[PDB]
């Protein structure tokens, strides 16, 4: 584990940043 790698950056889009997902990374 890191960080703001994929992984608990992972973390955070269950809550918020699977918002942005669509727009950056599922994009």
């Amino acid at each position: 584990g890191i960080g703001g790698v994929l992984l608990s950056a992972g973390k955070a889009a269950l809550k918020g940043l699977a918002k942005v997902l669509a727009e950056k990374y599922a994009n």
